[PDB]
């Protein structure tokens, strides 16, 4: 297991996280060297959740507000933080190169807090942002142009948050959602798709690891056709379409979850939702978090999407 996930499974249905995942401290002061300023704001102390804001330095040299991206990190629902270095650095790159202010949500982790805990934290964060008088948000973020985004498990959260938000869109004002960005979103199912068969022996996400992730994340005794795991009447898509939200879906052929991501994109398209799909040859799951060239290329497409 340690070859794939930095966890130990205990004989009491719990896990242990014995390998520290590096984190980066916030840097709120523009006299620092950072090209992006960051600070953490407590969300809910009973859930120990917080939000890290990323404000690109370039925003301090004009009086224009930038679109706001509400972001959810990946990690199988079971690992990582908004302050994990790999996610902090991606968000700093994204802020600079897509020209956005980011609010990255530190949601509760499974199995201590199985789904839907992370989705509830996503909605709490939206409610909190809408009501916020934080000075970075009020002076530099455009509440009228908000995007919900996430990577891997966080893209699953972003998708479920997007469905819930669409149902309460009027209630979220002054925040106006304009789109969803689903970066290699994590979905599953009881039956294997073709890509799950083709990539069963993947070097990072083989079948048994994916199955473990769902086992630890879904409600006890659910199976992988549970709606949190397998997203595909999709009446919700009528609301997305009616609100005029655009949806970006990205992924690559070397990710075992590609077939489900592509099926979601096709179902959205079938329901008349404005979809921007970029599915690439090759790669592997989370390659953009490791490959600065692939990240660079994605930021080109995200900049245009957000504009």
């Amino acid at each position: 297991l340690l070859k794939y996930l930095p966890i130990v499974l205990n004989p009491d249905r719990t896990i242990t996280r014995p390998i520290q995942i590096p984190s980066t401290a916030a840097s709120p002061d523009p006299t620092s060297s950072s090209p992006v300023l960051t600070k953490d704001l407590a969300l809910n102390p009973l859930h120990n959740t917080f939000v890290r804001l990323f404000l690109p330095r370039h925003a301090l040299y004009n009086s224009a507000k930038l679109p706001l991206v509400v972001y959810f990190h990946g990690g199988g629902f079971i690992l990582f933080s908004a302050a994990s270095t790999i996610f902090h650095d991606f968000c700093c790159e994204m802020a600079v190169h897509a020209g956005v202010v980011i609010a990255s949500v530190d949601y509760r982790l499974a199995p201590e807090h199985r789904l839907p805990a992370a989705y509830d934290d996503a909605m709490e964060a939206l409610q909190w942002i809408k009501d916020s008088r934080d000075e970075w948000l009020t002076n530099f973020a455009d509440f009228s142009n908000c995007f919900i985004m996430g990577e891997s498990a966080g893209g699953n959260i972003a998708y479920h948050a997007g469905l819930r938000a669409a149902a309460v869109a009027d209630e979220l004002l002054p925040l106006k959602i304009k789109g969803l960005v689903l970066d290699e979103p994590g979905f599953g199912g009881s039956k294997r798709t073709g890509s799950e068969l083709r990539l069963a022996n993947d070097s990072r996400l083989p079948t048994f690891v994916l199955d473990l992730i769902w086992e630890l994340s879904l409600p006890m005794g659910a199976d992988r056709d549970h709606e949190y795991c397998n997203p595909t009447p999709l009446y919700s898509f009528d609301k997305i379409r009616s609100l005029g939200w655009r949806v970006m879906v990205v992924g690559c052929h070397g990710d075992p979850m590609i077939d489900r991501q592509m099926e979601l994109a096709e179902r959205l398209e079938k329901k008349g939702v404005d979809v921007v799909a970029q599915f690439d040859v090759g790669g592997y799951h989370a390659v953009k978090l490791e490959d600065p060239e692939k990240a660079k290329q994605f930021f080109v497409i995200l900049k245009k999407f957000v504009v």
